């Protein structure tokens, strides 16, 4: 692990490439996503480690719904068990996204008010049936009120899977966000991905 | 080009940082950015691009000196006034319930077309993120009518936004239309335009896969 002298506060991660890495190895589209859980779990025990002060975490979105049902279950499962990986460790966990629906998994409700509040230990946020449009069209102020309001400004956003885009990730928090985009696919994950993404950071 | 995308978001950064490294004063580099626009917008109309979206100035980058805001908002007034000569439908989005506003733009407020048109070139002008989400907040019924009602409601989304000046940020730049938005950087400052800077951005868009989704 390097020194450094900047740190962001809040980072954003996007761990994109999950089919294709599937694809390269002949395996099926879906089977990429369950090869996405341990990585979460490397970037988390780093960030408390350099004590980063929050990390959220695109889990996915209204629009990944539209995928294919084996696609949705693969990635729901993953996200289900990243989650929960999460909640063994020492974290102030939240989760947001639209609860009013079929789609959100139950075993999550009970993290869409944050737990362990106040104890001076690291955020962690996942977005879980996210959706921007449903994010800023839920104050009905507007600003304070919008779903994702328990999330502040996100200084750094690093993506895997070498597209660079938000894919409708917290427009709100994300308008000022330094971007990093990692080419690898994020099951190919490695801690130097992380570190040249803070590199990058402390640089501007 | 086999793919071209529909609407291009333009963020012309890097303006004083060529000043100076040119021995030239912070303030003396954004004149040298009109030219550049014209090149983008020659080349737009050229291949056939529906939109093109330039970043001028922000209500952040009022904070800024006083003698940087004059040569950025007379810059901006040229880029307008050198494209309204053209063949161009042209808008201007910021807010103009303040001074800061140049009055030389108000009349660009809403579309106008000039020459034989075709191409809508757009213009943040004294634009905010904050100002363009709030404006909907005003008196819209539901949340169904925000979206439609933000300031910045008549561009529509932003297929590629090409920055120069080699910081992968969007500036607050139309968060709503830019959630899709596939993000290109020149590490060139606006200046230093070269067409194989918009080529290349448009070798990226046509080269990304589609089967990838959103
Ligand atoms: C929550 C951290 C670990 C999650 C393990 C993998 C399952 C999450 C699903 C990944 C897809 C989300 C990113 C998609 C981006 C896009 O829509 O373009
Ligand atoms: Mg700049």
């Amino acid at each position: 692990i390097p020194k450094f002298k900047r740190l962001p506060r809040h980072i954003a991660i996007i761990p994109d490439g999950n089919r294709r890495w599937a694809l390269a190895r002949g395996l099926e589209k879906h089977e990429g996503y369950s090869s996405g859980i341990i990585p979460g779990l490397e970037v988390y025990d780093i960030c408390v480690k350099i004590g980063i002060g929050e990390v959220t975490f695109f889990g996915f979105t209204q629009d990944n719904t539209k995928r294919p049902q084996i696609q949705r279950k693969a990635f729901t499962d993953a996200c289900i068990k990243s989650v929960q990986e999460i909640a063994k460790r020492d974290a102030e966990i939240l989760v947001v996204g639209n609860t009013n629906s079929d789609i959100f998994p139950e075993e999550l409700l009970e993290y869409t008010k944050r737990t362990k509040v106040g104890k001076g230990k690291i955020k962690i946020n996942f977005l879980i049936n996210y959706g921007w449009y449903w994010d800023l069209t839920y104050a009905y102020k507007m600003i304070e009120n919008i779903a994702s309001a328990e999330i502040p400004r996100v200084d750094l956003l690093i993506r895997w899977g070498g597209r660079c885009r938000l894919s409708g990730m917290l427009p709100v928090q994300t308008v000022y966000s330094d971007i990093y985009v990692v080419d690898e696919m994020w099951p190919d994950f490695k801690p130097e991905h992380l570190f040249k993404a803070l590199e990058f950071y402390q640089n501007q």
